[PDB]
């Protein structure tokens, strides 16, 4: 789990909780004076393990924190690599984009980077049927990623999330329905 991801939860925690708890987190989650240099590689159960500290101190659902977190890093990385979410126009672009054109260029910045397998099909109705595949099952934090890039274009959408890996199956399914944007009129 790189830096970066790290350094945007960071963000999240001191903003909405303050620096103080980031800071209890850091110390009982990570060994002594860690750092999150961004572009580094680091043990995802640190990251994990942070993120169910805050789940429980906030009394909520492990998965409806990793989809806000999820939402909230969608901005921390258009923001630290804007030249890579300025390729798309729409919504529908990037996340068709997702595999071939952001995560090709997240294997061209980062070292090693540990990503997603994701493929994106167009449906009709202005749909796309996203499918996720990782070790890790972080197919939440997909949700909230995708909630966030329809922030980034004011663009409104819901996901149904039937098949997921957490039930099983070795993908999950996102059903993205796009509700609106900036071209979509009446229909
Ligand atoms: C919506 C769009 C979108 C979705 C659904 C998305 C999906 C994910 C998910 C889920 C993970 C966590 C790991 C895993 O195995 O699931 C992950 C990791 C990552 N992605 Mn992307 N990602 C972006 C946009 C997206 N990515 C953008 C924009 C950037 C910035 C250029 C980016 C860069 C990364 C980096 C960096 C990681 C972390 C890799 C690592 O920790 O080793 N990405
Ligand atoms: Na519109
Ligand atoms: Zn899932």
């Amino acid at each position: 789990m790189k830096g970066i991801i790290f350094n945007v939860l960071e963000d999240m925690v001191v903003a909405q909780c303050g620096m103080s708890v980031w800071n209890e987190l850091l110390e009982k989650h990570a060994p002594k004076d860690r750092v999150y240099v961004s572009a580094k590689s680091y043990a995802e159960s640190e990251l994990f393990s942070i993120v169910q500290d805050v789940a429980q101190r906030l009394n909520m659902p492990i998965q409806d924190v990793v989809k806000a977190f999820g939402q909230f890093l969608f901005n921390g990385l258009a923001s630290r690599h804007t030249d890579v979410v300025d390729k798309f126009d729409d919504f529908t672009s990037l996340v068709m984009g997702i595999h071939d054109v952001i995560h090709l260029e997240v294997n061209k910045l980062y070292h090693e980077p540990s990503l997603p397998h994701i493929n994106g099909q167009l449906l009709p109705n202005n749909q796309i049927a996203l499918r996720y595949s990782s070790p890790r099952r972080l197919c939440f934090c997909a949700e909230g990623l995708l909630f966030g890039a329809a922030q980034h274009f004011a663009a409104a959408i819901q996901i149904s999330h039937d098949t997921c890996m957490h039930t099983g199956a070795d993908h999950c399914m996102l059903i993205i329905e796009l509700q609106n944007d900036e071209n979509l009129y009446f229909q």
